[PDB]
DNA sequence: CAGTAAGCAGTCCGCG
DNA sequence: GCGGACTGCTTAC
């Protein structure tokens, strides 16, 4: 096999690598790598080496690592550039893997730990590492085996050995229900007293060195935690052993407010799961906590015990031992869901870079650029300083607010990294600059021609056209490798709604799921099957098709945020390319587009209604029109359709064979008219919309920017066998809003949509007179929680003080000297609810952890003084209030003369 | 981390 | 009470 690195260090002069050997075995070696960096030299001087722009370049190979770097410093002396890849792991990286890196995630040792902590006093800070680490289970990939570290006897408690019988058994039989399918997996090792288990835990961890290490919370707790604590017991040296070459920092965090401590691993490559789904998920959730993920990934209910963690070691250790082993099992279930790791070895081999730094598109792009250069024996530029600069972005169309009934919608695929591509932005490939007409003028072709010679923005950006840009080539290969994952969500999707169909007539039979790769559409043969098959096998394909479905999700959806975040790059000041030429070219370019487009659609369906002036698209953002349908519809007239889907039909070909064609047209004309390098422009119907026929609904609306609901019966291709709302920006959409709340407004949307007025007022009608029963957690907003010492002032609100600062600081008075409370953490989320007037609590909110029951010494209370008059009218009423009013219904039936009767 | 645009909640305070 | 300036937070792209 290929040879492949598992990890790599700078170490003063020596690179550290970890490997897999090309027996697929793994190694350790320390390297003396002779970096070389590149100075600019004369014409007259034969060379090979050539910087992006042509000019000839040196190269300078020195003794060691070193004296590179004080080369760069004493090059910034002289005031001369020192051009080359700065940071040598990755020189050193792509020196040795001078190919396509093939790996094999079964040689990879991927580690998921959790560790058990009891304390008396509050939350066990890992700066401090007093209390006794007493349970730790460590998960290998390799061995496939969950490692457990058990203590018997601390000075918190002596307990008795973790029973697995009693572990395996339901709850309902006084068990724990570790699942059965890990129970045989489970090697458990109890212990006498706490420096044993730590020092055989140190030995396992040599044994078992993981490459990748992940786990929940690991890098902000268990690791500084498990580090500190063998380090205040035996010393440095012996903490040092948790990296494979002796050596750790700790690193300082800091973004804007505050700071916290990481223990940086060298020779690890520490991937904690929560930054994981924080980067790769796509979610914003209200918490954060395990047992709230879990709940929401896999739908397990929470994993629950009696009396306080800090006492459920003493009280129940069988159960506390369960549960550490539960909680490692249930980062696995997320991840073979998710696939985040298998997205991060992917990503992180292609680039060539540390596997941790997928978390940066910078680096990530740094490196992919810098291999790509270094190939064609072309040397990088230097990163300099830039002072931060706004600049310009998308346009977005001011709606009128309203209902609308039939909606069309078409948005560019991958938009700015297809600008790149058409225009040719690239650091290297800039021709010059023309003399700029108002944007207005572009948009409406009455604009000079920019040039006849070079490929145009209306920033007033010129490119070359003989040959393609570093940023174009590259941005292309991983929008190709987006392009067919995202063919495999979907064909899942379309998959999925053939099973759901299918699961409206279930056979009355024993059978099994068919065995098929759900990444390709369905043959006729196995939908043949399908339709004879049983409602259980029925579910566990949908199961497994929208499993495919996710796995094919993270894997185009990330590959997305990379190449639009290479786009973002190009204004971020870290860029080693950072041109707001380029980012503006981008974004300009975009906003003409759009505009431009707009301008042809409204002119084509104009012209097939035979109107003139009339507005056909009715809303647009970034990249995206919004086109209303009413026209083309009555043009057949309701009344000659069978059925909703029958004129979901007739749209679906008119989108497909009339408006794509024109915005086809449109947009070759523009790539012309900026003498662009490739037409790449490619708008595709994304959105169906529409009441079901006969219905009394009222099929979409808009409030205003970034704010609408649609009634959707045809998504990118999928047909689906019950519509779906497809709601932007409001108030269902947001982690802020009560879980209750988003679940009454969205339902009060589905009927103004679907049904109408009336299905609407009932169901308000009903929400208003029930929802004071509803459980304080399903109604609590949510909002995260910064400064909050910023407005304490001596436990009291001080000026400008946010409402949700404030319900923390009521809770940290109703709290106060009480050192098992939980805390609400700096910049973590907190639930938030009103008070009435005159509670013993003294303010009109209060503040908690997110995801958290609040403490039971304030519970009674808080339920008492929960304002549920103002919850309702904020959270709820309000919004509707806006929906109804953009929509032209109301919510409450109003009087009329029938009511003289 | 460190792409921009733009919405709404809330504070503070004006607005005769 | 609304709105304007401002802070805070959270989306849509
Ligand atoms: N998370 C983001 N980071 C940076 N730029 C973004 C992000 N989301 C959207 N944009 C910018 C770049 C996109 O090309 C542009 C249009 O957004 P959007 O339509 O969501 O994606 P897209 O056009 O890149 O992919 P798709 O093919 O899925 O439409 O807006
Ligand atoms: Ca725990
Ligand atoms: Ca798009
Ligand atoms: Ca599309
Ligand atoms: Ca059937
Ligand atoms: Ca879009």
């Amino acid at each position: 096999m290929k040879e492949f690195y598992l990890t790599v260090e700078q170490i003063g002069d020596s690179i550290f690598e970890r490997y897999i050997d090309s027996n697929g075995r793994e190694r350790t070696r320390e390297v003396e790598y002779k970096p070389s960096l590149f100075a600019h030299c004369p014409e007259s001087q034969a060379t090979k080496y050539f910087d992006i722009y042509g000019k000839p370049c040196t190269r300078k190979l020195f003794a060691n690592m070193r004296d590179a770097s004080q080369w760069i410093k004493r090059m910034e002396d002289i005031g001369l550039e020192a051009l080359g890849m700065d940071d040598f792991k990755l020189a050193y990286l792509s020196d040795t893997y001078n190919y396509e890196i093939k790996y094999d995630h079964t040689k990879i040792r991927v580690a998921n730990f959790d560790i058990e902590v009891t304390s008396p006093d509050g939350f066990p800070e890992p700066s401090q590492a007093k209390h006794p680490i007493d349970a730790i289970t460590h998960y290998d990939s390799i061995d496939d085996r969950f490692y457990v570290f058990d203590l018997l006897n601390s000075p918190y408690g002596n307990v008795e050995e973790w029973s697995i019988e009693i572990a395996a058994k339901l709850q309902e039989q006084g068990g724990d229900e570790v699942p059965s399918e890990i129970i045989d997996k489970i090697i458990y090792m109890p212990f006498d007293n706490e420096k044993e288990l730590l020092m055989e835990y140190l030995n396992f961890w040599q044994q078992k060195t993981p490459v990748i290490l992940t786990g929940w919370n690991v890098e902000s707790f268990a690791i500084p935690y498990v580090y500190n604590r063998i380090k205040n017991i035996f010393g440095e040296s012996t903490a040092k052993r948790l990296s494979p070459h002796r050596k750790t920092r700790v690193k300082v965090i800091e973004n804007m407010y505050g700071s916290r401590e990481i223990i940086t691993l060298f020779g690890i490559s520490v991937l904690d799961y929560i930054d994981l789904y924080k980067k790769f998920s796509f979610t914003n959730q209200p918490s954060y906590s395990l047992d709230y993920i879990s709940e929401f990934e896999l739908n397990v209910g929470k994993l629950k015990y009696d009396g306080p963690i800090s006492k459920l070691r003493e009280s129940n250790h069988q159960r506390y031992i369960s549960y550490n082993i539960i909680a490692v099992y249930r980062v696995l279930q997320i991840d073979a869901k998710r696939q985040f790791i298998n997205l991060s070895l992917d990503m992180g081999y292609y680039a060539k870079i540390q596997i941790q730094s997928v978390f940066s598109p910078i680096k990530t792009w740094d490196a992919i650029i810098f291999n790509s250069l270094k190939e064609q024996n072309k040397v990088i530029p230097q990163g300099r300083s830039h002072p931060v600069q706004p600049y310009p972005g998308a346009f977005v169309k001011e709606p009128i607010p309203n209902r609308y009934k039939y909606v069309m919608s078409f948005d560019l695929t991958s938009a700015y990294p297809s600008i790149i591509r058409q225009v040719n932005i690239s650091p290297e490939t800039i021709a010059g600059t023309f003399k700029v007409a108002p944007l207005h003028d572009y948009i409406n072709a009455v604009a000079e021609r920019p040039s006849d010679v070079y490929s145009c923005s209306p920033n007033g950006m010129m490119y070359y056209k003989d040959r393609d840009g570093v940023v174009p080539t590259e941005i292309t290969k991983v929008f190709n490798q987006r392009k067919e994952h995202k063919g495999y969500m979907l064909a899942a999707q379309r998959n999925g709604e053939i099973i759901k169909e299918a699961l409206h007539n279930p056979n009355l039979s024993v059978d099994e799921p068919l065995d098929v790769d759900y990444r390709f559409d369905f043959s006729d043969e196995i939908k043949e099957k399908i339709k004879k098959l049983s409602a259980k096998s029925l579910n566990e394909m949908l199961f497994r098709a929208q499993r495919t479905e996710v796995a094919g999700m993270t894997a185009q959806i990330n590959r997305k945020a990379l190449i639009n975040g290479l786009a973002g790059a190009l204004g971020n000041v870290w860029f080693r390319y950072y041109d707001l030429r380029n980012a503006t070219a981008i974004t300009t370019f975009g906003q003409m587009a759009l505009q431009w487009i707009e301008r042809k659609v409204n002119e084509y369906l104009n012209e097939v209604c035979g109107t003139e002036g009339e507005a056909f698209v009715l809303y647009g953002d970034t990249d995206s029109i919004y086109v209303s349908a009413d026209k083309i519809i009555d043009k057949v007239g309701e009344s000659k359709f069978r059925d909703t889907n029958h004129w979901v039909d007739f749209l679906d070909k008119f989108a497909r064979e009339r408006m794509e064609p024109a915005i086809d047209r449109g947009f070759r004309e523009m790539c012309e008219y900026m003498n662009n390098k490739q037409h790449l422009m490619f708008m595709d119907r994304e959105a169906i919309a529409g009441p079901p026929l006969g219905s009394k609904g009222i099929g979409g609306f808009w409030t205003g920017k970034k704010r609408y609901a649609l009634n959707v019966w045809d998504m990118e291709g999928t047909r689906y066998a019950e519509p779906k709302l497809k709601i932007m920006g409001l108030e269902t959409q947001k982690s802020s809003t009560p879980k209750a709340v988003q679940k009454a407004l969205k339902e009060c949307i589905r009927r103004m949509l679907q049904e109408g007025e009336e299905s609407l007022q009932e169901y308000f009608k009903e929400f208003e007179k029930e929802f004071r029963q509803l459980n304080y957690i399903s109604i609590a907003s949510v909002s995260s929680a910064n400064n909050i010492a910023k407005y304490d002032v001596g436990g009291f609100p001080g000026p400008k003080c946010p409402f949700h600062i404030r319900g923390i600081l009521t809770y940290n008075r109703a709290i106060k000297g009480n050192i098992d409370a939980p805390q609400v953490v700096e910049g973590e989320k907190v639930y938030v609810l009103p008070l009435r007037e005159g509670n013993p609590f003294g303010d009109k909110c209060i503040a908690w952890p997110s995801g958290t029951e609040i403490t039971d010494l304030i519970k009674d209370d808080v339920l008492h003084w929960m304002d549920y008059t103002v919850l309702l009218e904020k959270t709820f009423i309000k919004p509707l209030e806006g929906f109804t009013s953009a929509a032209k219904l109301d919510y409450e039936k109003k009087a009329s003369l029938f009511d003289m009767f």
